[PDB]
């Protein structure tokens, strides 16, 4: 428990009690989410849930309360070298659903930035998901969440953190935080097979830009 303001504190997400960290990102992070809501329908599908909480038994999830409800959190997990080759696989199996355009496209930003080869580490904390109320913005409780998930790496021993900023609200915060970009890939020039574009977001969301942070 790190207490982050006078009214706000950072706990780690536990296994039992992930029911009410999903109540917060089907409200808060989910319908924002540029790739959530740039495909169809609005809802996230299960998989896409379930991947999300899978990352709970690591120890890297985080959440921020305010008078004992969530306003923020952050869900990170580990990944390897393996990742591009296990990513193209996962969006092929879901390859016609939502959750299949979501991959098609975080796929072609893993295989593209593939950190672990590019930076010659054998491991990186990616962060998968970060959202906080509405209410609460402006606060950098974004910012105190992506600290928290950082110490949790050096702690673990990663060298890295790498983050997928669909949202150019969290591109320009991990800017703040010193974060290197790596890679940018507009949504208008991601196509599926047939031509057509995967990901329509609403303006002011033009591109997923990744960034890494050196551990
Ligand atoms: C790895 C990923 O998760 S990428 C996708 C990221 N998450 C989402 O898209 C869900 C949208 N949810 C959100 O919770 C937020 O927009 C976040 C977490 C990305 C950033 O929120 P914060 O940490 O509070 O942003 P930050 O502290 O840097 O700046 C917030 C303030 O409101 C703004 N702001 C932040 N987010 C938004 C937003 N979604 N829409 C409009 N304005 C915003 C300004 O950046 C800043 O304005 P101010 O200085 O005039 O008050």
């Amino acid at each position: 428990a790190k207490p982050i303001a006078d009214d706000i504190v950072v706990r780690q997400v536990d296994v039992g009690e992930t029911e009410q960290l999903m109540t917060f990102l089907l409200a808060h992070y989910y319908p924002e989410e540029p790739l959530t809501a740039g495909t169809h329908p609005p809802e996230p599908e299960a998989a896409d849930k379930e991947f999300l909480l899978s990352n709970v038994p690591f120890g890297t999830c985080f959440v921020a309360l305010h008078e004992g409800r969530i306003v923020a959190a952050v869900v990170a997990g580990p990944k390897d070298s393996h990742e591009p080759e296990h990513m193209a696989e996962e969006a092929r199996k879901y390859a016609g659903g939502k959750w299949g355009s979501i991959l098609h496209l975080l796929s072609a930003v893993e295989t593209a930035t593939d950190v672990c080869r590019r930076f010659s580490v054998p491991s990186c904390l990616h962060v998968h998901a970060l959202g906080v109320d509405p209410q609460l913005r402006g606060r950098n409780l974004g910012g105190r969440l992506m600290e928290t998930v950082a110490q949790r790496g050096r702690d673990l021993g990663h060298q890295l953190v790498s983050v997928d900023c669909t949202s150019v609200y969290a591109a320009r915060l991990v800017q703040r935080l010193g974060y290197q970009l790596i890679n940018t890939l507009r949504y208008v020039d991601h196509l599926d097979a047939s031509g057509q574009q995967v990901i329509r977001p609403p303006p002011p969301h033009e591109s997923v830009q990744t960034f890494v942070l050196h551990l």
